[PDB]
């Protein structure tokens, strides 16, 4: 039983906005590099990779709301385990 997340939206939602954080230290810190010898291709080809992991982090943060389904699909089998 819950309230519906539309009254708590910015405390549900918001969750992604510490998760892609992991991913946005990350990024920025192939960015430190970047910001300390730029266009050195084995730091900078970093940051593009940490660029797209990040987008890899939102593309995740479309999984694992498609995984809470699979929580509730082992709840689906729990309703029959009361057999």
């Amino acid at each position: 039983m819950a309230t519906p997340w539309s009254g708590y939206l910015d405390d549900v939602s918001a969750k992604f906005d510490t998760g892609v954080d992991n991913l946005q230290t990350q990024v920025t810190e192939a960015l430190d590099k970047l910001a300390a010898k730029p266009s050195d291709p084995a730091l900078l080809a970093a940051y593009q990779s940490k660029l797209s992991e990040y987008n890899l982090y939102r593309n995740a943060q479309s999984n694992t709301v498609k995984v809470f389904k699979d929580i509730d699909a082992a709840i689906l089998e729990h309703h029959h385990h009361h057999h």
